[PDB]
């Protein structure tokens, strides 16, 4: 377990929390919405036990998941 970043986005927020004591690795998913009109990008941050995948957060395709096995590991 480490601490990672958990933001919703909007431009790609930051915000260090403790992640789940099972999940030891952060996520990293950079891409649109279900929005018709927006002025940036949706970045979701979150940890897991890996590098899952879940495109349904937007349209499908067009969707970007960067992961790693380092704390905070979200940053720019």
């Amino acid at each position: 377990m480490i601490w990672c970043h958990q933001c919703t986005g909007f431009g790609g927020c930051s915000h260090g929390s403790r992640c789940l004591r099972d999940s030891t690795h952060c996520v990293t998913t950079a891409t649109r919405v279900l929005s018709n009109t927006e002025d940036l990008p949706l970045v979701t941050k979150m940890c897991h036990i890996g590098c899952p995948d879940i495109p349904s957060l937007g349209l499908g395709p067009y969707v970007s998941i960067a992961c790693c096995q380092t704390s905070l590991c979200n940053h720019d």
